[PDB]
């Protein structure tokens, strides 16, 4: 009987970006309640494409699974139409949603603005002149960033980095002035003030930085976009599996200890139906089609 051995966990992005973060601290809890390990493979590179596409080939038995995001589920579907070697929608069966994630703009402290208002006029008195880092060049964050700079009028470069762990890294070192982040990765350096955060994407203020506008309070609201992250498995994987899972999900996101580090990173517990997942794919399908197809927003 399902799980009779550990299951392996695709995340695919490089350690210590969100995905790895929230990865790591539910399969860990999910574990305790499966009575299995379950073994975080970071396999990172082109937006999550690399590790997307290899979890998409795994046997459908539920010993392999892999971590949703919008960047894999559904941007870089968007980003490479023709040759990308999934389909996020057919390829996968959903397990459930883990958490609701804000998004994040910020900047390496020296920068010389400490409101949107001023980061926004330093911007725009330097066009091409500041950079930026994402978690890579079909992702979510790089989405991110040239929605900012189409909405705002800036001119910002893009760097891409193997996931948002190195892209934080750096943000911090100062080799980019600029950081899209998904919040929890840079959460950490933005409380130890090696960030400063300039607005969110979420609906309102977080307790943990509540002096951060949302992008609605900055006066961008087709910005104030979140994200996500979940559980898939192999199309074909059965229910039982699939039911099995979601359960033990149901359970670690109930457990007050992940709850509060989901709080306190930027993040909410959703541990919603497979179907209800399912559509939020879609939903985000849907929006990068939109956003990047029409509207002229162009990754490469
Ligand atoms: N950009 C990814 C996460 C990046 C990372 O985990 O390093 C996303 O779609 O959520």
């Amino acid at each position: 009987a399902y799980p009779s051995k550990a299951i392996r966990v695709i995340v695919p992005f490089a350690p210590g970006g969100s995905t790895d973060i929230i990865a790591r601290l539910v399969t860990q809890r999910m574990s305790q309640e499966l009575g299995q390990p379950m073994v975080v493979e970071n396999k990172g590179g082109a937006g999550g494409a690399i590790g997307a596409s290899e979890a998409a080939r795994a046997e459908p038995d539920g010993y392999t699974l892999s971590i949703a995001t919008v960047s894999t589920m559904a941007v870089n579907p968007a980003c490479r139409p023709k040759d990308l070697p999934y389909d996020p929608i057919k390829d996968f069966q959903p397990v459930t949603n883990f958490a609701n994630t804000a998004n994040v703009v910020a900047v390496n402290p020296k920068f010389p603005a400490k409101d949107f208002k001023g980061f926004l006029e330093e911007l725009k008195k330097n066009p091409g002149k500041y950079s930026y880092g994402s978690s890579g060049t079909c992702g979510v964050l790089h989405l991110m960033g040239e929605s900012f700079k189409m909405a705002t009028g800036t001119d910002i470069v893009h760097v891409p980095y193997k996931g948002s762990g190195p892209a934080v890294a750096d943000a911090v070192g100062g080799q980019i002035e600029l950081i899209f982040d998904n919040l929890p990765s840079s959460m950490p350096q933005i409380q130890a003030g090696k960030l400063r955060a300039m607005a969110i994407a979420w609906p309102t203020r977080i307790d943990a930085i509540k002096d951060v506008p949302t992008f609605a309070d900055a006066g961008f609201p087709v910005l104030n976009q979140p994200v996500w992250y979940g559980l898939l498995a192999p199309k074909g994987t059965p229910m039982d599996v699939v039911n099995k899972l979601r359960d033990a999900a149901v359970v670690a996101l109930k457990d007050p200890k992940v709850i509060k580090a989901l709080d306190d990173q930027g993040s909410a517990p959703s541990g919603n139906t497979p179907e209800e997942f399912a559509k939020e794919i879609k939903e985000q399908y849907d929006w990068a089609q939109d956003v990047v197809k029409k509207q002229n927003i162009k990754l490469d």
